[PDB]
């Protein structure tokens, strides 16, 4: 059982909480749910080094580099439907809403994170809806990050 | 039977609109005479069809330019194409950054439209989009600078 | 390509609709978009037994048998995770709507599709919301039964 | 060491409730007299000690209750039991549909959670549904006939 | 492509037989005719093969037969069916009951050897043994009803 | 450490439960005073532990028996027997030809629970069936004569 | 396409040369014409061709024989025959006892390639021997009766 | 654990059949003494089994032969020995070309029960026929000289 | 039909492009006429055609040349070399040192996209780099001397 | 298990050199305590592990550093990588050659220590792409390499608190 | 088509290479006239190639050689040969002993090459080195008696 | 857990040879007391062991060496070592040239019977023989220094 995180599972409201009150208090109660847990945690380096440079300190960091796998999709070697691409596009569209920057960023952050799921045949767990639709789409399994600590549990 | 893709660019953009005709409608008209004599086949996605009729084309025009140029969908579905291709249209359109940006997303994606086309047919794209020519390129489609494509029509017999 | 059909793509309008107006014509017409294209469609014995003896003769059966496979999911032999019993008991929730002997069999054929698809990989097509969100959560490539003529179609 | 899993209908349907004791506070502080003494695991899914609580236990006697039986949950999720079984589940909905049709599902998810814990712990199953167990025989799960329950826990030593 | 296993009642029972020819031979010729102008494979396992030739091919069709239909028994072995197809095998011994016991027990061994043969190669079995057609569709083998046999074959051409 | 599977044949076959004691009752409670001593394991499918029950079995032995020998079935749901052990089983029944042809087909079902079950577990067979043997033996089954059954339980120890 | 596996018996049999001419050494030249007009393969693994050498053929036919039939003995590394294979091939070797001795042992290894190839191409064994069929029909080898071959290779032109 | 599977010779051949005991019968005694005090599980054949009870063994011994030698015959089916080893078959059954064929085959049965249960198993083969061991060691199986088995179980005890 | 793809080394390096003519426009123009009368192919990567564009080449020849030479990149994505290559190719960056730190950068990358190209379309690699054609015997690709190259372009019709 | 690519920059890199201990040997004697009881294998491929012998390792640690890291180089044969790679790969060469430069032989040199590390860093990066395993290196080029390529990295700031809660 | 696969020898050794002509440099010559009108195509790995080309070959054939024989050396990357061929290749260098052990290895390197090639296309071998001819048997090479070749090429026309 | 694959070197070289005892037998002996308390499987391929027993092993110490040291050749077939193995294993002849070609040869059997065994088994290669040890790091074997080794059995207790 194999679990690909994203960035708002540790900053959406409601999907942060759930988990805990405060922040990094969050990212340690979901550390202190893995190294328990059967399953493996993925997580894209970008959307690492995103986190990072927002809350995460080299404590939290030992724990969160043990217990979540920080790694870029096997880049090569994977191969996409064209459905995917046609797709992707009106995912681009709706993320114009200063703006192109973080934008284009977030929707390479997108795909990144689903080309990783779709490579290893994990579920993508992610808060961001258009990612969702994008990602069934394509064709792989989808946690609500709120229901994700309910997953952690019952699974330790 | 050598196979090309046609970018609509060759019926719009100068430098290679021009050594077919001064006039628009004799360009294309000349470009269908040199047509159905060289032995090739002639692509185009359907859209880039449709535009072009928007753009400058009428109907005496579009029904011989069917009966020649075959009007072919780029197998939008079930084509097996490499991974970062995405990539490359993102790093596309971080280039394209500049109802503007309506323009150039859907630009980007009748652009698209073409390079799908000649990558699935493997046909010889020709286009004078610089920005698509670095991603054809890359992409591994054959190319031709269109400024020849006249001079390719003659010497393909 | 693979798809795994179901008897709501001939029998639920909105999937109904836009084939033919003509029902025998409407399958006559999906057949004809068939036979021509790349893809390979299944269907579980008891759902065209069911589409069969109501509409479907002598008359389009030969066409019918000769583009589509009919098979049975290999029931035996194939292990899916636990809490798809659990996705399946919320499903029998959905279908509690004389009803009891059609919710359960239509619940049957349900797992019986689903099944299929989920050995063969493919993509499912089904008018049904419930079942569509049951794939979702156990993971099947899944398309709305009115893309699948627009997939049918640029390929043939 | 041998594990066993417990069922509500131990307890609660008499039959297999007997020949433990008569007064029911009575009957399950024997059972917890007889458990703990011998090399026995017992174990029960956290909903059905709920449920039970429900019925008739009472917090007097749950403390010692928890220590010798374990109050947990079926691993549910990445357990990865035959597909095939879900049909005979169908199979068994039918033999236990008879607004009562909630209580029959209940009924059903129930039976599930126990099925689904022995079939992970590999323990041996007990429960006076004959419904129950057929279908624990044929998935595989080993059995034990309850009205001997309590001949179980004497030569357990 | 697409591949078919064959049975001994498609070409001893009518009414598949039939829809061929009325003259039995001739309808054996006509299916000749009609494969290896389909885009169709045939298969049909050995001992099936044998009790036709035994019944009523003789040498003159048998060259066509054994141009287009590939007479093959099945993998035998390295073939890991499911455990309780055995099961659901003994049903079949259970009702096929009916001095007799040695065709009894040939007919089932010519019947386990086409269905393990469409099990191994995931072919299309036609047979008009109603039994074993509720079998291989129990099993999971595709399936086509033999009444519309002959029409699948002008449908493939 | 030590499995072994059963048969009710052991304890009903008159030549070796006498060499447990002459009384078939007494057979049946000194086999378990042999055993809940060795450091062994004792299973026996549900159907030949009811076909047992039909014989002999009441709550005096009956708890005590439960409780020192596992009445598991074979997991039938999810396991992978070869191609061949179905094709062996009908010479089995060209065998088990012996009016009773229907408890001959009840045979195979019970009969063949316990083979699985051995086959599961890479168990040990314990059978005095000449037929079950050989069948086991061919299968790749852990075999032990019945005759020295006792022997086996008492140098457990 | 289509793929044979001769064998020695097809030109040494008095049963298989003949429906081809009678002149033995013209009725493998007229094989041959009847190939390469064919829409089939035919291999004949290295050893067999030796023997063939020895016994009867020679260079003047042997030259266009070459041209035609792919000389190729089994991909024997790397082939993973299941093991009853073996005790299966004991069966041959114990009825191939009948100067005596080493002959058969011969034989057998020539027969064993003979199978090995038409296992491992997946294509269509023909021989004369009743042996050679059985154990191939036992193993899953396409038999095409010998006697048929002429008829075979016409409708496959 | 450690496992070795025994051949019949080491009961049979002196020099690992004297070094035990020169009796035979005490022999298999002080054998079967070192043996359940060795932390090594040991494996024989069934045929083997049936050679050596056909011999010499008594039911006297039979009850602790019984207890600490797992009679197991090959998983003949679901084994993929590699090709190759066939033809090393053949070349041993060679060197038995020497009544004495028909026992030689049935050696060769019972030779490579022996051989095909150390590869499933990947447990030790000690035998003290050399050409079992050559063979054993040519396919990769363990070997211990059995002229060292008894101080084999003197340690791993 | 023959695929070459072409190096610039062909066009610049003298040795091989004297015997075309003396004078490189007169010896690109003779190339060009025998090609397009060849039924080969010619390939050249879109990189290699820029840096041949900047040397000798203009728009005069170009559009004839563009006719008959397809330009194409190797497709990067979607392919898969061995991993040896990629030691290998240090020793290229090794060598390729003594216009200092870029020289060799813009070497590699032209050269690497001429012997990918030739490893995906198994064309044939015409180059007078001594080295890139000691690693394309290595990797695995055909190889045509240049020095022939003439010759090889009059041979194919 | 999981499965752990050091690289030699580990050992001779400052910043994780330290955060273990002070002394040099005994900084790769702590590194061993740790490992040995953590659940992680430890892979350092052949040719790295003998330059690392060659700067600072001697025999005394020896036998303790080869029962807990498995001197394995990756299997060059048999694997393959796409095709990309090749083309990226010549980017990372691009970048150490200038850092080789950015008087005559003082910069020359530079360029041949670059060059041989663009072979030892191919060997640590194939074998942490073959196993799956996780990479850990102080050089940010490898690190960045990685990530294109798709390694599982760990930053080796944190090598130490990865060991400890690992059991 | 019918690939083979040449070797040095084919066109040094005599006995094979006067059956083209007995003048030895037009032997060569006629060779290359039969081919290029065979439907067969002729590979030739680089190094035998080039020790060919260091021996007789000369300029003007040389041309109209590479117009059809293929000068490609064996993939040797992601080409798995099996096991057992490494200890076969040593008995051939065992053979080889016979300056002179430098001429053995190198002579072992080029055969490799040519036998590898022929192994990966699966095209026919030809040499008269009768090593290389058996060591190609047992790996399971296709063959074709070089003293035919001749013959082999004409009514391949 | 942790499988080292020993060699002849390891008891016959000095220093690693002199690390565990000054004496033959004595270190033999000590290196079998070192193992049997380390956590590690020390596999030995068959003919280096039976080298070594030529050597200087004989009764005493060889009881105990083949209670703890597996004794077990590579699975030679089944095996798929990649092609330029064998290239590299050329080389590596070439560097064994040193009537005394046998003896390089011979080693060469052996070294590669070591090698392929770790490769198989994915064991930790100890040697001393520095050639063995460069092939086995660039095929991708394990290491560990031999002369290390008596220090890496402790460490491992």
């Amino acid at each position: 059982r194999r679990f690909v995180l994203d960035t708002s599972v540790f900053t959406n409201p409601d999907v942060y909480l759930r988990f805990d009150e405060e922040p990094m208090q969050a990212i340690s109660v979901f550390l202190g749910l893995a190294r328990r847990a059967d399953a493996e945690f993925y997580m894209p380096g970008p959307v690492y080094q995103e986190l990072c440079n927002l809350r995460s300190m080299d404590l939290i960091g030992a724990e969160f580099e043990t217990e979540v796998y920080i790694r870029s999709p096997r880049r090569f070697s994977m191969t996409i439907p064209s459905e995917v691409l046609y797709e992707f596009i009106e995912e681009v569209r709706t993320r114009i809403q200063e703006a192109m920057r973080r934008g284009i960023l977030d929707s390479r952050e997108d795909i990144d994170v689903v080309l990783l799921a779709y490579e290893l045949d994990a579920t993508l767990v992610s808060a961001d809806e258009g990612m969702r639709k994008f990602a069934e789409r394509i064709g792989i399994k989808l946690v609500n990050p709120r229901y994700l600590r309910g997953v952690m549990q019952n699974l330790a």
